[PDB]
């Protein structure tokens, strides 16, 4: 039993981190949209993983990380990463 990522937490660590609240809603669809539509940085983007790893105890690969593109593949990954765990 551990503390997965949920939606929630994800749509308030990307808050906790930039603190942008201007012309950006994540309070409808934001999983389907990627981190510069949902207007992330990619600077304050890998502030926000730093957040998740600070968080749930986990770690993103260098590779794997420039390799996505919307929050959902995201939280897919990093869910997927902790299932594999026991």
């Amino acid at each position: 039993m551990a503390t997965l990522l949920t939606t929630d937490d994800l749509r308030r660590a990307l808050v906790e981190s930039a603190g942008e609240t201007d012309g950006t809603d994540l309070s409808g669809d934001f999983l389907d949209l990627r981190f510069e539509d949902i207007g992330y940085d990619s600077l304050a983007l890998m502030e926000t993983a730093a957040r998740l790893e600070s968080r749930y105890g986990v770690s993103i690969p260098d590779d794997v990380a420039g390799r996505v593109d919307t929050p959902r593949e995201l939280l897919d990954l990093i869910n997927g990463a902790l299932a594999e765990a026991a």
